[PDB]
């Protein structure tokens, strides 16, 4: 399809954030936060911070849900500087709807 694949943002976003859906309360505001200002300073026009996806064990709430940011962190860390602080912020951001 010509634009069948891709939906509102073009796959060019901060990294495996998609805007996770789950509720507009007060974890959108820190969306904007840490997106924005890591992405000021890791890629200002690189479009090299976006992976593809995320992980999914956040939501399969495995018996290692843990494992979930070790994976985003190494699939980013050939693009996304290494920092516990991006992948904690994103996982930790919905902490109240994810988990």
């Amino acid at each position: 399809g010509p634009g069948g694949s891709p939906g509102g943002l073009q796959k060019r976003h901060a990294r495996v954030t998609v805007k996770y859906d789950r509720r507009e309360l007060q974890r959108r505001l820190d969306v904007e936060k840490w997106i924005d200002g890591r992405l000021e300073e890791l890629y200002r026009g690189r479009e090299a911070d976006m992976p593809d996806e995320v992980n999914i064990d956040e939501l399969l709430e495995l018996e290692s849900e843990e494992e979930r940011s070790r994976k985003i962190q190494g699939l980013l860390k050939s693009c996304t500087n290494p920092t516990e602080n991006f992948v904690q912020e994103l996982l930790v951001k919905l902490r109240g709807l994810h988990k």
